């Protein structure tokens, strides 16, 4: 537990990385219970091109921000939206990928925020979906998940009438449970810039990570990554 500068992490050899491992495909674990995702390879790709060995630590998403302020890891990269509040707890790099929340219903459900008046949402804890949702008027109640997942569960097994989640989390779900004919994506209820984060006041570390991102998206290396997982590039435009 420290906060590190980045001159202080190279001579280390290591940077100690934080992430969920929930979210796929971002960051989770895979079917033979390794980290990967977006995320995952270009966090690699970033810690490479600054000589760097990752390490990463997957905790609970609700604690990475505050476990990152303590110095648990040096950076975060885990789908955080840059929001005015979040922006003040740490220090954000520029975005890695831009993105929206998004309603998703059983057929013949919701599609619109308006649609959503006496119903019940399902969210992930400590999310931009949460904060949305208790924006949103009319709503009967708002179910609160500690891993997204479960929400999309409770979705299929009608314990709630609406998921609010990332619109390409929401897209790969559908594709990889064949969930074509059982759900559908509605309305995009809000636009967001996703970015990496530095403990508040980490401006070595935070440079270095800024040129990396810089430096990737320059050389194709962010492109390949970005055609990889979603066959598109979903740099923030
Ligand atoms: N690894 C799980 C992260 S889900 C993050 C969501 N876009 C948010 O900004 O709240």
């Amino acid at each position: 537990f420290q906060v590190r500068s980045f001159e202080e992490i190279k001579r280390s050899g290591e940077i100690r990385i934080g992430t969920e491992g929930a979210f796929p495909p971002f960051n989770y674990f895979d079917e033979r219970n390794q980290l990967t995702g977006f995320e995952v390879d270009l966090g690699n790709a970033i810690a490479e091109r600054l000589g760097l060995k990752p390490r990463w630590i997957a905790q609970s998403f609700d604690t990475l921000l505050i476990q990152l302020n303590q110095g648990r890891f040096d950076f975060v990269i885990a789908s955080h939206g840059i929001t005015e509040e979040r922006a003040r707890a740490v220090d954000f790099t520029n975005p890695h990928y831009c993105t929206g929340g998004v309603i998703v219903s059983r057929k013949g459900g919701p599609r619109t925020a308006k649609d959503l008046q006496g119903k019940v949402v399902g969210v992930q804890v400590g999310t931009t979906y949460m904060e949305a949702a208790q924006k949103i008027p009319g709503i009967k109640e708002v179910r609160t998940y500690q891993r997204d997942p479960d929400a999309l569960q409770d979705l299929l097994a009608g314990r709630i009438d609406t998921w609010i989640t990332d619109r390409f989390v929401a897209k790969e779900a559908i594709k990889e449970r064949k969930l074509e004919n059982t759900l559908q994506v509605g309305e995009l209820v809000f636009q967001e810039r996703v970015a990496m984060a530095v403990a508040k006041g980490n401006k070595s570390l935070l440079d270095a990570l800024n040129r990396a991102l810089a430096e990737l998206m320059q050389d194709g290396t962010y492109a390949r990554i970005s055609q990889k997982w979603f066959g598109e590039d979903v740099r923030c435009k």
